[PDB]
This record gives structure tokens, C-alpha cells and sequence, in this order.
């Protein structure tokens, strides 16, 4: 952390990974295609 949004400011250098993770957990997993 840092002050308040530091964990969100890295949305690009951090969330897109959780998103790539979800894109694989929702597009790959969940759907199972």
C-alpha cells in the first residue's frame, strides 16, 4: 500500500493481471470451452 489508492493506481500494472487471471478464470474457467 502507500496512502489510499496506490493499490488501484497500479490497476494497469496490476489489475490487468488479475483481469488476465479473470479473463482466464471467466473466459477459460467458468465457461470451460
Amino acid at each position: 500500500g502507500f496512502f489510499a489508492l496506490i493499490p488501484k493506481i497500479i490497476s494497469s500494472p496490476l489489475f490487468k493481471t488479475l483481469l488476465s487471471a479473470v479473463g482466464s478464470a471467466l473466459s477459460s474457467s467458468g465457461g470451460q470451452e
